[PDB]
DNA sequence: ACTTACGGAAGG
DNA sequence: CCTTCCGTAAGT
């Protein structure tokens, strides 16, 4: 069975009602009742502190009673606000200048504070605790209630040790409510309201100028530099533009007897296609930034205007779209076509270099960092050649990390390769994931074992396990990373209210005591994108309230994988914390277009709505990963392959496969093996179409004659389906007496061996057709969420070769997920689909790596510039 | 060990 | 109304 929860006592006493029966023991609080605002109107509400009354009697609101329960002023101090209507509580405010206006009366500024209950933590906050904010406003002196004292409850300088242990409000964090991050106090340096200096420094960090003018001419002035967004852009960067900032000079019935399923394809929506991706960003050189005059005969400052060199992606040429097939995904063109574009449209700064121009090579220019693209050849459009361009185009220590449900190693893989990460301690019961995780990653200590018994034996002091294998103690884990079972929290999972499901929940509360007791600088948490919305946000809500309980900076978001350098939709929920000496990363910019149904990244709590910080909606710099270029140069291969390495029949065509291949020759191709899927299910895949959007629904109702000694039989429809109607033969379309609305099933309507399923005709209609059933992929579209199992019948079930008659391999499931080609798994052909389907793509655990080294620096740089004062 | 039959909430 | 998509019990 499963083990209980091991908890430190600040965890607990949070997660204490929520996991009643899952965490180990030793008004509820966390239901739909406990969750909502108080009334306001009773005279319940009216009699505690927080609307304006004495406080004497405890009297809770006449609403939230719940059903698991029994039954002088001087500048620098805090004060109460009534707002109009009493029903909502007094609003805490800082006095921060006290000045006497003429014609209005007494007058001070109020900087505002938010209360717990009023953050993303909602009803889960402590009625005391308060957050900063950036509010502030000029209110009468009429408005005072009372005077308020709140403390700053600042991080002990033992703080990192202290994970294992009145009533006046206090606070330690300042609040972003747009994005839900807490971070430190903000350091602002002397009225001075530090919101109102905050957000005159974010005002002026909005406007875009233009500095160091450069010739004046007649009708307008060039200028040799400007600045947006606080990024610094000269004549001859490279500029992002929106794709529609410039064009380029180059002009761009069925049988209903024989198929009696195709009538449920009435959608035209494709899984998987990226015919509605957007087109990545242009690539500008800026050749001149100016300014028109004004009538007066001098410059307009806020009509900033750059003129622009185009450049051309290879898809962008007359050749074709199969351009970009072999093509590297930073490769231009030089043009001399020129647009003029406004520096309002400019969204990011690039670096377009000549390529034979480089110090380095240009595949060791290309990875150094971002942004990063280059050139070798000018492109005529009007003769539609290539030539040579002309003259005028020529010119910290890794954190030690603990990574707790390792699995095979893909988040551990992709903070490896971004440079930040040193994983010398992974938890992994299941061996084979263990065993894969000991093979990429020799010099690490891998705990085959259950993370609750790890805790508890280093919460006492073992200091060892049973196989003498030194334990980390507090001080050893300066990253604590991880992505919990996700089991209980996905939204496949229809029996997630029993215990098994349950217990997979509890581990969250296992990983957060260690995030408590080990007081990591670093912390992430990953799972499923249904973590932020599983039982009304609760488990979100709670994982938030244990960490600014600890005392940690916050954030979370939604990512989808795909923008970040893989062909397949998979979006994830991940929590950053960062320790109080830290700054908060941000989550990264998408790196590639992506198809914008598989881009809906914001998250509702409690009927608000949260977005990450990732301004990159649209467009980006890089084109989509597709199948093509993920597995278009794996050799052929049969149902149910077996032989594990084999040859790479021909080098690689893309540049996805050069980057998972490497350079290095390799003709050894590992688990390019397949599932052996029955007689019956191999004939289903052989009659699946080979255009676009095949599934299940276009199967034919034949009689086959498998490769073994059967026959699979026709589906007969004996029932008819008031929803669906009848065919245009007249047939009926039901096969099973559930089909009539409030009638029971009969087990004898149950049809077996055949070629069409029946339980998909079965329960369809309530089930989006099993649309992706038994689908293909398509070679310009992307995978769907790469699952720990691919089973044509399964609820993702899009997992047919585009060509072949088969089932993706373990290689291809691999490449979905951006595992390089030496990646090493381990296990029979189901556990090394597990690894590769429980996975953090190696892409996307790069680009928060990334995200985390730029903090990294920060703090290094802030204390070399307050160690040289 | 293998194969199938398939609930319901959230978000657009 | 349609689409999502780290899968689970139960049958075999
Ligand atoms: N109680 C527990 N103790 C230790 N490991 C556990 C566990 N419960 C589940 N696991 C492991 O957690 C793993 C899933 S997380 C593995 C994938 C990881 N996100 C990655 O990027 O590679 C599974 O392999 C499972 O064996
Ligand atoms: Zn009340
Ligand atoms: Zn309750
Ligand atoms: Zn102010
Ligand atoms: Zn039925």
């Amino acid at each position: 069975g499963p083990t209980k929860a091991t908890t430190t006592k600040l965890v607990y006493q949070i997660f204490d009602t929520f996991f009643a029966e899952q965490i180990e023991k030793d008004r509820c609080g966390v239901c739909e009742v406990c969750q909502q605002p108080e009334c306001g109107k009773c005279k319940a509400c009216k009699d505690m502190v927080k609307f304006g009354g004495s406080g004497r009697s405890k009297q809770a609101c006449q609403e939230r009673r719940c059903p698991n329960m029994a039954m002088t002023l001087e500048v620098g101090d805090c004060v109460s606000v009534i707002p109009d209507d009493s029903s909502k509580p007094l609003y805490l405010a800082r006095v921060t200048a006290l000045w006497e206006d003429s014609s209005n009366g007494q007058m001070f500024h109020a900087h505002w504070f938010c209360a717990g209950t009023d953050t993303v933590l909602g009803a889960t906050s402590d009625p005391l605790e308060l957050f900063l904010v950036d509010e502030c406003e000029d209110m009468q002196l009429s408005y005072i209630h009372s005077k308020v004292k709140v403390i700053y409850k600042a991080p002990s300088e033992n703080w990192a040790m202290e994970g294992g242990m009145g009533k006046t409000y206090f606070y330690q964090l300042w609040y972003d409510q747009d994005y839900a991050r807490f971070e430190s106090p903000p350091k602002t340096q002397p009225k001075f309201c530090v919101s109102c200096a905050r957000l005159a420094e974010m005002r002026q960090k909005e406007i875009p100028r233009v500095l160091e003018q450069l010739e004046d001419l007649d009708s307008r002035v060039l200028y040799y530099s400007a600045t947006k967004n606080g990024i610094l852009y000269r004549v001859g960067d490279g500029v992002y533009l929106p794709p529609e900032a410039f064009t380029f000079n180059i002009k761009l019935p069925v049988d209903e007897d024989l198929y009696p399923e195709h009538y449920r394809k009435y959608s035209d929506y494709i899984k998987g296609s990226n015919l509605d991706a957007p087109e990545p960003y242009r690539i500008g050189r800026i050749k001149e930034i100016f300014c028109p005059k004004k009538s007066n005969g001098r410059p307009n400052e806020t009509d900033i205007k750059i003129r622009v060199n185009k450049f051309y992606r290879p898809e962008n040429t007359h050749k074709s779209t199969p351009a970009s097939y072999h093509a590297d995904i930073n490769l231009l063109y030089w043009s001399d076509e020129e647009a003029v574009v406004d520096f309002k449209a400019v969204q990011g700064r690039c670096t377009v270099e000549y390529g034979e121009d480089l110090p380095e090579c240009v595949q060791v220019y290309s990875m150094g960092g971002p942004n990063r693209f280059y050139f070798l050849e000018a492109y005529n459009a009007k003769s539609k050649s290539f030539e040579d361009p002309p003259n005028h185009a020529r010119s910290l220590p890794k954190l030690r990390t603990l990574d707790v449900f390792s699995g095979c190693g893909g988040l551990s893989e992709g903070f490896h390769q971004a440079g930040i990460s040193d994983t010398l301690w992974a938890i992994e019961m299941w061996d084979p994931a263990a065993q894969a995780f000991r093979l990429n990653n020799p010099g690490s200590t891998v705990f085959t074992e259950d993370c609750n018994i790890l805790l508890k034996l280093v919460m006492a002091g073992e200091t060892t396990n049973s196989r003498g294998q030194r334990l980390p103690q507090k001080g050893d884990v300066e990253m604590l990373c991880g992505g919990p079972p996700c089991q209980g929290f996905s939204g496949m999972n229809r029996f997630n209210s029993r215990t098994y499901s349950k217990f997979k929940n509890s581990l969250v509360v296992s990983f957060l005591s260690y995030c408590d007791y080990y007081r990591p600088r670093f912390f992430l948490l990953e799972n499923v994108r249904n973590f932020v919305s599983f039982k009304r946000s609760m488990v979100l809500k709670l994982t938030l309230r244990c960490l600014v309980r600890m005392g940690y900076q916050c954030t979370f978001g939604v990512l989808q994988a795909g923008q970040y350098g893989v062909a397949q939709t998979r979006r994830r929920a991940i929590i950053l914390a960062a320790a109080p000496g830290e700054k908060l990363p941000l989550f990264p910019e998408p790196l590639h277009v992506f198809a914008p149904r598989a881009c809906q990244l914001s998250v509702v709590v409690d009927d608000k709505k949260f977005v990450s910080n990732i301004t990159r909606l649209s467009s980006g710099p890089f084109r989509t990963i597709t199948v093509r270029d993920t597995m278009s140069d794996l050799p052929e291969v049969r149902n149910g392959a077996s032989a594990l390495e084999i040859s790479y029949n021909g080098e690689p065509q893309s540049w996805f496969q050069r980057q998972l291949r490497g350079a290095q020759y390799q003709p050894i191709l590992r688990d390019h093996i397949c599932k052996d899927m029955s007689a019956l299910v191999a004939a289903r895949m052989r009659h699946i179409p080979l255009a676009p959007g095949s599934d299940w629904r276009d199967l034919p109702n034949i009689e086959v004659r498998l490769s073994d000694g059967t026959m699979a039989r026709k589906l007969r429809y004996t029932h008819h389906d008031r929803k669906n109607g009848r065919s245009s033969s007249g047939a009926l379309r039901g096969v099973c007496s559930c089909v009539e609305a409030g009638k029971a099933c009969d087990p004898a309507a149950r049809q077996f061996n055949t070629l069409i399923p029946w339980c998909l005709p079965h329960t369809g209609n309530r089930h989006n057709h099993w649309a992706g059933l038994y689908g293909r992929l398509e070679w310009d579209g992307f995978f769907s969420t790469t699952v720990t199992n691919p089973e044509p019948m399964g609820k993702q079930g899009r997992v047919l070769h585009p060509e072949q008659h088969r089932v993706v391999s373990v290689r291809e499931c691999a490449r979905s997920q951006g595992f390089p080609d030496t990646y090493r798994l381990f296990g029979n052909i189901l556990d090394k689909h597990r690894q590769v389907g429980n996975a953090v793509p190696p892409p996307l655990a790069k680009a928060i790596g990334l995200e985390i080294k730029l903090c990294m620096l920060a703090k290094a740089r802030e204390s070399a510039s307050a160690k040289i004062k």
